[PDB]
């Protein structure tokens, strides 16, 4: 009728709907996460109309952490849309968690009427001042002919300096507002983030400083990962020589593989180190606050972050490289062909790093070796890990599944795992599983979650299932938060769930294929048929009770 | 060992965890929901030692969503615990659900210690920051021996006046940190919320109002049923013989059978009265604001709110009734005993509300019988509406599942149906349902669900499996949010799976599963699942195109 | 008398209130200013015994002011000392300035005890909350011993990458709360801001842009005088020859009077250049949003900032410089070498500025020239300029008085100019008045204020008496804000003051020199006398009721 192309048709307008998502698209965003409804229905079709690919989520708080993890795997900002209120308010949680790891997003949520304001409108909501706290930028879009210059400027805070938040407000009237195309104001396209280098005398300094260490320890974090400086980095240990430390995002950026890793000294090399050089990482929790009783008290300390208010946190730096992470390991480079130094072959550290390496090699052996049923982390993840392909993207969560997961999966390429980050999230599972099959659908995603961890996130494996997403989850079920318990006229313990449960089923409920394992014979071939089923799978593990990780001199969070 | 009876052993001191759950079973908290991890695994424990009913959910949006439901069931504010960091941000959800319906909540956050503030501790988080435009009452407690002080101000603070969420920030030191027995200083209890009442002359003028309109109309709002106004209601409604109106959530305060109800000619009755009472309901977007086109202009207000700054809000009020609804409502049984006026037996106005009801009937009733595979909304109602146990709660989400369920499931009693609330919030549903199962374990709970919000909150049938809730889960599946669409062209953003086979999610968790695609197979499935000594779902398909009656206006506008 | 030295001492503890003096001395706060009372009477008293500068004000609004200018003065964060409650609340003023003018600021705020939160307390306040959108940083101090973590933190959060202002909350107990002084926990020094260079590539590309250019301009901001990048500018022009324009507070940099200043061609040169090189400023309404109708729509940007995230804000930016002045500008000048090229003695460019600055000239010459009583504003500041040391500190303030004091007080030396700054705020004159007499005791404080903008702050001249600052305060008094009014069964316009106002016996109140003036005849006599008095003095100059200021195309704001 009205789409007959011999009828004249106006042509001349265009909505805010429209204008969002050519801008969305002009500004390198792919991906847009989340679930449609009032007022936000135009926004997600107009964004498939210029090719964004739209993903609808079972749940905002899975949306909002699908946009940040598909930020970080393709360097730039990326969707998250929700609906007015509690759509808002549900991804809540992504900007909080995309503010913590510094990494770029673009929530993008509807709002009520501006002429219904005060009147007490269907989800009507403080939009902006909610999520303020947790932005780098958050503005609300009062006229349809600005979208291109809040869009360009959303994107670009952002992205620019220290990633983090950005939101969006699209009041109703705005998204179906109509303006002029020859009248709307274009916007530059936002490029690649600026990169700074640090002063020539602080990069000498650094390299004086490494050339007098006893002991030094290189810490290689998701900073670097991020900056994409894995070939500078790669380059800067392999002339040093340097031994090496990666973080728990940060593994990959170097291979884990390689002889110069300390990961498995972690606690020694932290330890006894006398200069400690922070490569995008933080002296937060993840690395114990560079202080006693995890460091020595007197350890130097060469800090290299984008942010000079991080610099000297908790403890001092004695070098400080403020700038970007590829660029700066740029200069160290090119200022180590005129040094023709490099860390000794033979000295104390590297034998007592190596001895300590055999050490806790020999503590966990007997019980990755041990087949007895119901089976132990390290034996479950012996059959996983051999069946990791070298370019899976993994995707990490639990406390016990995760942490010990972290040793037991390697990562030979950066940006390739993903847990639960510097906030210690639970929540993030499946979303970031999403968002990694979206990114990259022609490498693996294995997702190996707890039992506790699968369920904040668990409904998302229909959407896996219904944009054909092969994703693997692997279940860990210890029937509990951390740790099992010995079933209750007593009421269950507050940590206990359920150890019988048969999630797999879950896969079954939308054409995944379901696995469950309670003996190590069945690991094996249930592995390998979910690996080779063309969909998504869940093979679900029942694991010991009292399965516990490696006991350590100090615990994880002290 | 340590524990034989014959060791001596120093009873002294107590910590933060266990003063804080003393000072909650005092201030009548008797159901905690959350789930735990740092640092607040010593107050869950703490709690079940004092009888508090801990409910470990799976995440804590619905956590947060059941605290509330629980409260309003109550009538006193239950707890809801959750870890530091990202445990609050996504418990924010209640938080912002419970200031938009003026329900009580306690969320009870924990937080990293004190003396690492500022280090980059795990999980560390300005959480009081975050909660405190969400909340009524938002505090951090500082040292564990001003726990009861704190307690009892927050609960005091969320179901005082008009009710609230509140937010307790627990420190990591000040939970494990001890005091000793003797020094703490009690707190008293806090007891029922106050109630207040109508000066005289606005008592006689309401009733000089009432009887000068030739149209009028009594719209019964939750506000009543928080008030437990229902035995005051039901005397001034059978006293007046007035014609009135339930709010989606006021069902059950009048009883929906009684044939005073103007809920089959909803629209007609806003639309055409000249005097509205309202009880205990706001002129927000649920009553299209008290204004053209869905009310006269010149419509007459009688406004009974316990918020006074609510008054004459979008439509001025010509008598005001600020207090509360149980008082003011008795004021007015008492001062209609000195008057010979009830609305009469016979008038237009009458005749017009039931032409208008039969009409709306008349236009529903070929859906209701159509036994026509995949099933319309009305048709797979007409089987859940004859199972529905007259003293059940009932949980309803969803776009079209919910709004046709509200007119297909009556309630005779107060406080009987949740639903998306004035917040219009998907994600309430298996949440409200764990903790209507948990407050009245002595009666059925049915959720009827859309396909789309039975994903947010649907895991949460492990928790009611877990706990022995016999849940009954009803879900209509179209295969979309609001509608169905055809098979993919990337998926249209609304659409979803209208194949999924969800009721096998029941039986991942020991629950009973029902599929049902054709109309002789939705009775026996009801019938099963009903019986069933379990928590069950009912999965039906429905057809993709199935819609809501035609009305004159969109329930949005 | 337990003071004699005779008698057994414990000696052994030390109070919140020490620690806070020791902290701040240590991380270089010199000046405190604010208004003591409870609890923070402890602070200002231990803060002399270490040396710190304590002033005390009349209104918190100034001390806030103070605070930020005596920061930017020194280089370092300086301290304002406030009350609790309405004191933090009345100190919020200088916050939000500091924030918009990026100056750093530390605010100690007292806060009611913190075993009394709750309870209604005596001055009990949500004061973090409060002044958390307007800082850098905000936090209390919970316990004594973590003093020196928390201004260290603090001082280094206000002063490195862009500066803004950090709040630092002290409640009574903290600050009368005593600890064994061998277990506090020292805090490091907080150094230099780090600075940041541009890639190589950069450096060139910005060259490359001014060769290019036919009509090229480089426009001077605050930010290159905060940044001490002075001597680099000034090589950098005199070596470039290319035209400059000053920002309000970046007169200085480069001197007033240095013959490649486009100042008095202002209107002209950002319309008609092709390109402009930002040094330190930003696009936003100080220099017209780099936008038409004031600039031309293809105006190519070169722009140097140490924020990533103000690149290309409102127009797109060519080349990027994140990083900073100094160091970026000492890349430019090391990279000009290379090169053989500077802007040609002889281009039309330079003929079009010199016939705007002549025209300019010659249309306030009469202005400046008319001995006409009531005087105009060109009129009185002939007598004000010729009597202006070459080393002076100018404080400017008010609409008419300020705008044409800024075309006709030159200054010829940075960080020399303190006015209304990125906020327009009224209510900073005699704050930076003060802050400027405290930190450079041996130079001339100078502050020209308009007769609404002293009735904010003029109180504030009871503190310069007080302290012996011989200040220089000369009113410009047409009788109301931005203009006179008539005098009025008629209530008086909103904007009209008293013209006839007696401002200068304010100065007779507090032992300083008045002087009245309404005819041209009496005002050299006058302000030499202010100048010569050996204390501080008000000048009171009533000008006529419509003077204003000389026409230009288009309104300042537009
Ligand atoms: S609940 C709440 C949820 N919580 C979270 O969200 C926090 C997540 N938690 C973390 O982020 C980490 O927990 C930290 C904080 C970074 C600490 O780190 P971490 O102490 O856990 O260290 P990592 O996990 O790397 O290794 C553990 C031990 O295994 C040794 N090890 C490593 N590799 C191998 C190998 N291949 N073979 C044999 N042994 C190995 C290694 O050397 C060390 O033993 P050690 O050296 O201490 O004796
Ligand atoms: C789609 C997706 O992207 C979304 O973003 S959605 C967002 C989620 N959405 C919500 O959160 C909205 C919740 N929505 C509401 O809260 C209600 O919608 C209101 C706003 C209160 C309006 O109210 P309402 O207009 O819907 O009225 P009600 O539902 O009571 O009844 C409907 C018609 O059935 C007639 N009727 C009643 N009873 C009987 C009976 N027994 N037999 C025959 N007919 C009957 C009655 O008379 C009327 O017909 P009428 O009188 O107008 O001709
Ligand atoms: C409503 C009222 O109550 C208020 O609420 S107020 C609020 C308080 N308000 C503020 O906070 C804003 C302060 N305002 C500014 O920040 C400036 O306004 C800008 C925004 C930077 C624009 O700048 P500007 O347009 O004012 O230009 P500038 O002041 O530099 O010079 C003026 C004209 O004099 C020419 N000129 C310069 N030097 C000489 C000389 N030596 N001899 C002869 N002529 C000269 C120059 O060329 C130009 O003339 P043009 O080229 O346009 O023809
Ligand atoms: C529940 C929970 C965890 C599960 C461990 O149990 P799971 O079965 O996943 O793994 P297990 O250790 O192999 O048994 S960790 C944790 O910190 N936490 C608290 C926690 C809760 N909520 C949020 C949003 N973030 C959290 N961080
Ligand atoms: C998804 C969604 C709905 C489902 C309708 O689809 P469902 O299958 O549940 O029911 P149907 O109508 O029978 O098909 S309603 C709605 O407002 N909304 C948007 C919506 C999204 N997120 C949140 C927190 N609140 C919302 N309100
Ligand atoms: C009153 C006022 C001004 C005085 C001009 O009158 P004044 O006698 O000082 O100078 P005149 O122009 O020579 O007469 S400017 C201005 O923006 N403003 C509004 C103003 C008010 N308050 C604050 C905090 N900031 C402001 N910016
Ligand atoms: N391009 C970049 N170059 C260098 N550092 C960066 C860059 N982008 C972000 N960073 C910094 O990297 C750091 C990441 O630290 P963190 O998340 O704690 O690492 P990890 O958790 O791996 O130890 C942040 O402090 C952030 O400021
Ligand atoms: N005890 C009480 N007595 C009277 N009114 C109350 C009481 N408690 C709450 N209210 C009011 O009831 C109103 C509920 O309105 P609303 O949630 O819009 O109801 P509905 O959705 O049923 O229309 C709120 O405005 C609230 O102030
Ligand atoms: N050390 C520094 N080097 C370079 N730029 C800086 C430095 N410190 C601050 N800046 C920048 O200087 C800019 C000041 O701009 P603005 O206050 O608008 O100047 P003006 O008002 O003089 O035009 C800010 O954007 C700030 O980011
Ligand atoms: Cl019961
Ligand atoms: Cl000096
Ligand atoms: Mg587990
Ligand atoms: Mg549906
Ligand atoms: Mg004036």
């Amino acid at each position: 009728y009205f789409q007959s192309n011999a009828m004249a048709k106006s042509e001349g307008k265009v909505n805010g709907a429209t204008l969002m998502a050519r801008a969305l698209q002009q500004q390198g965003v792919q991906y847009m996460f989340g679930i449609v409804g009032f007022p936000v229905i135009p926004i997600a079709i107009a964004a498939q109309r210029e090719g964004i690919t739209y993903i609808g989520m079972r749940n905002e708080q899975s949306a909002s952490y699908a946009a940040q993890a598909a930020s970080y795997l393709t360097g730039r900002p990326q969707a998250c849309l929700v609906v007015s209120g509690p759509g808002v308010v549900h991804a809540l949680a992504g900007l909080a968690n995309a503010q913590v790891n510094c990494w770029p997003m673009l929530l993008i949520g509807g709002a009520s009427a501006i002429e219904q304001n005060g009147m007490g409108a269907f989800q009507e909501e403080r939009q902006v001042l909610l999520a303020s706290p947790l932005c780098k930028y958050a503005h609300q879009v009062e006229r349809p002919e600005r979208i291109p210059y809040y869009v360009e400027q959303a994107v670009r805070s952002a992205l620019f300096g220290r990633p983090g938040a950005a939101y969006l407000d699209m009041p109703d009237d705005v998204i179906l507002g109509e303006v002029e195309e020859a009248a709307v104001r274009p916007a530059a396209t936002v490029g690649e983030p600026p990169r700074s280098l640090a002063p020539q005398e602080n990069i000498e300094a650094a390299l004086d400083a490494l050339q007098s260490a006893k002991r030094p320890l290189v810490i290689v974090g998701k900073g670097m990962a991020w900056s994409r400086a894995e070939n500078e980095v790669r380059q800067f240990i392999e002339r040093t020589r340097l031994p090496f430390l990666a973080t728990p995002m940060g593994k990959g950026v170097m291979p884990d593989d390689h002889p110069l890793s300390v990961g498995g000294a972690r606690s020694h090399a932290l330890q006894e180190a006398d200069l400690v050089f922070l490569l995008g990482a933080r002296f937060n929790w993840i690395l114990h606050f560079g202080l006693p009783p995890r460091y020595s008290k007197d350890v130097r300390v060469i800090q290299l972050d984008l942010s000079a208010e991080e610099i000297g946190n908790n403890r001092q730096a004695e070098v400080a490289l403020v700038g970007d992470g590829k660029a700066i390991v740029g200069q160290l480079n090119q200022a180590l062909s005129s040094r023709q130094w490099f860390y000794p072959a033979e000295t104390p550290w590297r034998e007592a790093i190596a001895a300590k390496i055999a050490g806790n090699q020999a503590a966990v052996a007997p019980m990755i070796a041990d087949n007895t049923s119901p089976m132990n982390y390290y034996r479950v993840y012996r059959d996983i890990a051999a069946r990791l392909p070298r370019n899976a993207i993994i995707v990490g969560e639990g406390a016990n599944t995760m942490d010990i997961g972290r040793t037991q999966m390697p990562n030979f390429e950066p940006r390739s795992r993903l847990d639960a980050g510097s906030y210690g999230t639970m929540g993030i599972g499946l979303g970031f599983a999403v968002a990694a099959a979206a990114v990259h659908p022609g490498r693996p995603v294995i997702a190996v979650q707890g039992d506790s961890a699968f369920g904040f996130s668990g409904m998302e494996f229909e959407t896996a299932a219904r944009y054909g997403m092969p994703i693997k989850v692997i279940i860990l079920n210890n029937g509990g938060i951390g740790m099992g318990s010995p079933a209750p006229g007593q009421p269950g313990m507050p940590h206990a769930l359920s150890h019988d449960a048969r999630y797999e089923r879950i896969a079954e409920a939308f054409g995944g294929a379901g696995f469950y394992v309670t003996d190590s014979a069945e690991l094996g071939p249930a592995l390998d048929a979910a690996m080779a089923f063309k969909g998504p799978a869940i093979v679900n593990i029942k694991i010991a009770a009292t399965a516990d990780r490696k006991p350590q001199q100090f615990n994880w969070h002290g």
